[PDB]
């Protein structure tokens, strides 16, 4: 009596746990489980983080709110209004997780144009 | 004798259609949401076993990304940008575990507008 549905009171008949070796038992008998597959090997959380996620945030854009709207689309593109916007919607990121040398690029053009910039 | 080893042997006893049928089965009763699992993960094991599961990957569009694209989003259905980056990322799987007389139907076409296909 191994019908179709008798199998299926079968599994009703086992723990869960039973079950994913029945599964799992198949899988090694046909050998089905080599051929290609993906890789994705994730690995273990690991000491030793990276320090290059820094973000640029605009404080005041100073007695030069031009060259800092300069500054502010060319390092995006927004739209002039959504820059303009953006300014004087101060304080208002300006990149996030941005490299270290982009962040001091882009602080320095607001030194140079006078703004007041923050590094966090 | 109500093995989980018996059962085993069961699947690899009656036809692939048989254990489609089984499977298809729980999947009501214990419910395509909780057997949803074992019905992806027996999908392939399934199949296997008829020797019908065939790979067609993209390796390059050739000198007719147009027709390329067609074949693409018209053997899958996804949308143009999806495709054109899955063409773009070559190489791309274009169908998975697919009869051959499927994966060869698409290869010809590949053919047909002159692109490189992979079989495997």
């Amino acid at each position: 009596s191994i019908t179709k549905d008798q199998i299926i009171e079968a599994v009703a008949a086992m723990s869960v746990m039973d079950v994913v070796e029945l599964i799992s038992a198949m899988e090694e008998k046909f050998g089905v489980s080599a051929a290609a597959a993906v890789a994705v090997a994730a690995g273990p959380v690991e000491a030793a983080e990276e320090k290059t996620e820094f973000d640029v945030i605009l404080k005041a854009a100073g007695a030069n709110k031009v060259a800092v709207i300069k500054a502010v689309r060319g390092a995006t593109g927004l739209g002039l209004k959504e820059a303009k916007d953006l300014v004087e919607s101060a304080p208002a990121a300006l990149k996030e997780g941005v490299s270290k040398d982009d962040a001091e690029a882009l602080k320095k053009a607001l030194e140079e144009a006078g703004a007041e910039v923050e590094v966090k």
